[PDB]
């Protein structure tokens, strides 16, 4: 049992919920909140623009300091830093930005790094701003993680199509 609450269930292990992912990892202070990030782990927009907002900026500061020790992430792949006053841990996922020519069929290694945290809040990677289409992405998340995943889908019209058209 979890406190994650009014969410509609897809599958044994992915729920759903019409839900800013500001405003629910606020209440449930979630052990894993994912970001949805880019290789620079530069939040400027989208998801991560607002998550970095709710951090008062402390989670560019932290990125900036593991880029400068690291260097770019992966598209495809992950960090995990501190999830500052939203959550015990930010999983910051690169999912591939189709406004940049990244290829699609790096979403799935995207989402295979849910699979190293056993229950997470999670926005749907590669949508908004990274131009996937929201269904592959659902679709993909499905087929993907086993661990137990709450998406947050921020738009309540994507919301309803993406409920009614799941297989
Ligand atoms: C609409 C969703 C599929 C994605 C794509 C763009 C933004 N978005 C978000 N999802 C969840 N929580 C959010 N908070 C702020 C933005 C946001
Ligand atoms: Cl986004």
């Amino acid at each position: 049992v979890n406190s994650f609450s009014g969410y509609l269930k897809l599958t044994d292990n992915v729920y759903i919920k019409n839900a800013d992912i500001v405003e629910e990892a606020k209440k449930v202070k979630p052990t894993v909140v994912v970001n949805a990030a880019n290789v620079y782990l530069k939040h400027g927009g989208g998801v991560a623009g607002a998550l970095n907002k709710a951090t008062n900026n402390a989670m560019q500061v932290e990125s900036d300091d593991y880029i400068a020790t690291n260097g770019p992430l992966k598209v495809g792949g992950s960090c995990v830093l501190s999830g500052h006053n939203l959550a015990k841990h930010c999983l910051h996922v690169v999912g591939p930005n189709v406004n940049k020519g990244e290829d699609i069929q790096l979403l799935k290694s995207a989402y295979e790094n849910f699979n190293q945290h056993e229950v997470l809040l999670a926005p749907l990677l590669s949508a908004g701003i990274f131009g996937a289409d929201p269904i592959h992405s659902l679709r993909v998340c499905v087929d993907t993680v086993r661990t137990n995943v709450y998406l947050a889908v921020f738009d309540k019209n994507l919301y309803d199509k993406l409920v009614s058209s799941f297989l």
